[PDB]
């Protein structure tokens, strides 16, 4: 009835946010949202009373999950899905202003920040999820399943931690070092959410990998990001 | 190295490797795979790590721009498409429309991150583990279950409105695009791990059955 009471009326403009009060996808959606200047409203589905599987949510969603986003300006079109969300706000802002902000006008520079997006979308968060998993919520403890995700982990933080000393080690030849174009865009901002949540596994990114955390604090003192986290 | 054309790196069982020929193929772009024996670990070759930070298949190379390097699957087809649609003016397998493009990369990251990790997991705790264990099975072939209904019910609501009957139907603009070919590859292989797509989902069926009959699928596989 909430969130079908949502649907009875939308919004005419602006963008409507679902997500989980303790979903990293939902803040890093909340993030490039807040950092673009979009104003947005976030409704935290209660999982519990399983408000996702009403049928109006489904049907912004058919994957029935958290972030999805609703375009109200654009006929309450709905994108799900973090990465796919992410595309549609930086295109959006720069088709309107003609200024890419957290992304690039270059062909090339935008292949560069998709394969880091998609790099974490799908080899980083789903990861750090099974990870969590079997450490936490499994039928049964499986020593051997949690090694394997807890291992992957530290292995995909390996190739983001090399990548930005090579960055460094560029420069070179405490300065701000960022994955693509010396510039923050959102393949930097898409890490953000998750890199606070592997501590649960373990993972401490203060002593394993220096240049992530770097990068990391870099971003988590920028306004919009702490509006965000704050929502 | 070529000065222009594309060369593909993959391996002979990667069902991401694949898709990414497919959509090369049915773009018409020429391109060349070399195949990596993990065996040698020629992924862990300074120069492969080079082209691909994560030293993973697939990764690809495109000459004409400088000998750019792309790799993640799914970055790897919106650069395709995104490069072919603005040389020809014709958006083939995606879209000019920003409405439809942010559907068609919906889907795209739901298989990416949602569809080939769970069966690629699935597939690991069944034959590869170190361990037998069924609950980490089930767990992931009930996922990769979940996301084929998702993918049934999405397709079976499409046809419901063409009615309103052999059709192909897609999952976005009534039209083939890189959301639908990014599951070919894999659809493929999940009999592997006990999904029966005929009988299991049947519009699933008839959705993947007309991709692998096209010309530059069955080329590229
Ligand atoms: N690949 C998806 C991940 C979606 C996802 O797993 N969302 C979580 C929150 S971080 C969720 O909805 N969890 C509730 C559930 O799985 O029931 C994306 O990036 O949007
Ligand atoms: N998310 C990545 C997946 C990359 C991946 O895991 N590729 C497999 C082949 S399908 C691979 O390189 N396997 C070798 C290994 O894991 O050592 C993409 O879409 O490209």
């Amino acid at each position: 009835s909430r969130i079908t009471k949502f649907f009875q009326e939308q919004p005419l403009e602006g963008y409507t946010l679902f997500s989980h009060r303790s979903a990293p996808n939902g803040f890093k959606v909340a993030i490039v949202l807040s950092e673009l200047g979009f104003h947005y409203n976030t409704i935290f589905l209660d999982f519990n009373l399983g408000e996702h599987r009403a049928p109006e949510f489904v049907s912004v969603n058919p994957n029935a999950r958290v972030p999805a986003l609703i375009d109200h300006g654009m006929d309450n079109l709905s994108i799900w899905e973090s990465g796919a969300i992410l595309l549609h706000l930086v295109n959006k802002y720069y088709k309107e202003t003609g200024n890419p902000l957290l992304w690039s006008d270059d062909l090339a520079d935008q292949s560069q920040i998709n394969a880091w997006l998609f790099f974490q979308t799908s080899g980083h968060a789903p990861m750090i999820g099974q990870a969590l998993h079997f450490r936490y919520f499994h039928s049964q403890k499986i020593a051997s399943a949690v090694e394997r995700y807890t291992d992957e982990v530290r292995r995909v933080y390996g190739v983001v931690e090399m990548a930005l000393a090579e960055r460094r080690e560029a420069l070179v030849m405490d300065y701000p070092v960022w994955l693509v174009g010396d510039k923050l865009t959102i393949a930097d901002l898409a890490f953000v959410p998750w890199n606070n949540v592997v501590d649960r596994i373990g993972i401490n990114i203060k002593i394993e990998f220096p240049e992530v955390y770097k990068w990391t604090k870099h971003m988590m003192r920028r306004p919009a990001v702490i509006k965000a986290l704050r929502g």
